[PDB]
């Protein structure tokens, strides 16, 4: 209800640059009420670029009506962040929408067990984390790193050429976070190093964009790294 | 770095096992051995770490290090005495000490090594040296062939996280031979071992994948125990099933 934000349906939608949006959506996960999951829209040249689906295909569908009324570019490609109903949840409506769908080919390998659709194709890593470029064919400004084992085995961050953006998903928390959230899936011994990699790869990023809270500075990643650190 | 910061023999023979120093050895095929080393871990005695020797036409391949370099080195010695071909190449089926301990004996030696990006990845952490190369998998776990160059019968499979979240798997082509590294327990086992580094969810699903993948595969060679039949697999999955 921030001004300057806008409303699609249930879907929430901020301007975080000349070409990049967050999306919001919400589920109530019974006990502990409505939770927030952030992703992005990248606007890139006459096409549209998604990372992370909402919750539910209903909330995805959402997401791809409101970038035709706003936008009004085709959604060339998404890139969704590892294999959890808040990041994986619309798959079926990016596919029957006819976007092409990219993850981790570990997100791919546990996206059944996790309850969750794969993408059509997979992104895979060098030992230093940068993704193999033969296999992100055309991603425009998306730069996509594994910053190894952290919130799950198979997160992935994503930043933003010529922006000031980096998207850490549900491997960063917010700079006054007490805790990190869902450890259910996580690495505790590699969280710490995961989270400082991500830092390391995007020097320059001082917008810090994560699933579960408003945008950031860096001051989210060393605070989820020192969180990280007493994990062990 | 490393989870373990004493090197020993074997006390339990075998009739048709071969002692080289401190190192075991037992031909499983006309073309296949394991080698054993041994660490004396207090209150456990003499702890075994299997790996594979193979030979392929004028090549030798290894996979998994000893626990140690000096240990590493003295395979080296065994395949030179015992075999007399170069050894092409070495795969390493995660970042622990019994697998990759001995990466330094290999380098000296100007042996390409191999391991999973992930593995490469937390070398670091786990203080082990990281291989030269990186395997990637497909999203359904076999090995993307243009990253595992010359690699003739062994067949990589990246099961799913278990063991660890890196555990990668190799069958040996033309062979009843499958190795499960760390991931599969002996069915005689009473625990899955160390699970300090363990995905709890996924092991099952995990292990039921790798003899998935090699479905004909009768001996199951694993780290830390002799070779086992197919049981070994279905023993362990139903061993992490309590695990969730
Ligand atoms: C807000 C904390 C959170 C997380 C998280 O920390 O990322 C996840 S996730 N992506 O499923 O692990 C959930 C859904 C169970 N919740 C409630
Ligand atoms: C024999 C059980 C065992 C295992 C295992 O279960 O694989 C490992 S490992 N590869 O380091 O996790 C060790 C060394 C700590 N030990 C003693
Ligand atoms: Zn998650
Ligand atoms: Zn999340
Ligand atoms: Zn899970
Ligand atoms: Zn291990
Ligand atoms: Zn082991
Ligand atoms: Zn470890």
């Amino acid at each position: 209800m921030e001004t300057g934000d806008q409303r699609f349906g249930d879907l929430v939608f901020r301007q975080l640059a000349p070409n990049v949006w967050q999306h919001t959506s919400y589920l109530d996960m019974p006990g502990f009420g409505a939770v927030a999951s952030n992703g992005l829209i990248v606007r890139d040249g006459g096409r549209v670029l998604v990372v992370d689906t909402a919750w539910t295909d209903d909330q995805t569908a959402q997401i791809l009506n409101w970038i035709k009324q706003e936008i009004n570019l085709p959604v060339a490609l998404a890139v969704v962040t590892h294999a959890h109903q808040d990041k994986m949840g619309g798959m079926d409506a990016l596919h029957a929408a006819g976007i092409a769908t990219y993850a981790n080919a570990l997100s791919n390998q546990l996206a059944p067990q996790e309850g969750m659709v794969a993408a059509q194709h997979s992104l895979t890593f060098a030992a230093n984390g940068w993704v193999e470029p033969a296999t992100a064919p055309n991603f425009g400004p998306l730069k996509v790193f594994y910053p190894g084992p952290g919130h799950t085995s198979d997160n992935i961050t994503v930043g933003i050429d010529g922006t000031d953006i980096a998207f850490g998903g549900c491997l960063i928390k917010d700079s006054k976070a007490k805790s990190l959230g869902n450890l259910g899936d996580a690495d505790t011994e590699h969280y710490a190093a995961s989270a400082r990699a991500f830092g390391a790869a995007f020097p320059k990023a001082s917008m810090i964009v994560m699933s579960h809270s408003a945008p950031d500075s860096r001051a989210a990643i060393t605070h989820t790294a020192r969180m990280a650190d007493k994990l062990r």
